[PDB]
């Protein structure tokens, strides 16, 4: 398994997809949903994104939960337009390596497609995640813009 950083995400093979409340267009930059993190001493501004399907279900399901709205949110096929590397949240936590091949990057994302169809996880599964993002939020710790 080999790091991804701002040295060698160059390396990394696309499609990638985005998990979100926000409602737009293919071609259109997602400048929103950005999360404000605290890491090492300050707040940090990311927006995430995955090679895999599935972190962004996760992605869309928190999204719509923590903003309090209903149904299923949105997923979009995106490319980042800057430097990223791996989401230090999801790597060498629960798990070596980044299995789920999720990414942090500071610059837009670009919008190059729509994933019409997915399986949701049961909201039980959510609630756990959810009770942790809540605390994290109220304590201005993970917060998204
Ligand atoms: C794609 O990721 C998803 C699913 C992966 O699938 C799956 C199978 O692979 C996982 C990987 C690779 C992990 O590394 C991981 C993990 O590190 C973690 C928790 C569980 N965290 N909590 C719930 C259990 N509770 C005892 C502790 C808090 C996990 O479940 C997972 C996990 C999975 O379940 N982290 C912790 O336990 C700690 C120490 C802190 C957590 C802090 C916050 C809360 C999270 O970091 C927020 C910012 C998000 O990152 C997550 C909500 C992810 O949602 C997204 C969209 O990113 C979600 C894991
Ligand atoms: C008493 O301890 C506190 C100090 C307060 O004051 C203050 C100003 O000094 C801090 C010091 C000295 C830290 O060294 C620190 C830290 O090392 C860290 C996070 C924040 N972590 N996350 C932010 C959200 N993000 C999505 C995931 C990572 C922090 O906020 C702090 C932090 C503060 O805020 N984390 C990490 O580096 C990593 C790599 C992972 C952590 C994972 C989980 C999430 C945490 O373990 C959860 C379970 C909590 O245990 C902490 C948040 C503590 O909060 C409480 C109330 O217990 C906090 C250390």
């Amino acid at each position: 398994w080999i790091p991804i950083s701002h040295d060698n995400y160059k390396q990394v093979q696309g499609p990638f997809y985005h998990g979100t409340k926000a409602n737009l267009a293919i071609g259109d930059l997602l400048t929103t949903g950005f999360i404000s993190h605290f890491e090492d001493g300050r707040i940090l501004k990311h927006i995430y994104f995955s090679a895999l399907m599935e972190p962004a279900v996760w992605g869309a399901e928190l999204a719509m939960s923590l903003s309090g709205l209903e149904g299923r949110g949105y997923i979009y096929i995106v490319e980042p337009t800057g430097p990223f590397e791996d989401d230090p949240n999801l790597t060498n936590k629960k798990f070596p390596g980044n299995p789920t091949q999720s990414y942090r990057t500071c610059e837009p994302l670009r919008i190059v497609g729509v994933v019409e169809d997915w399986e949701g996880h049961p909201v039980e599964l959510i609630r756990g995640m959810l009770d942790s993002l809540e605390d994290l939020k109220r304590r201005g710790l993970h917060v998204i813009e």
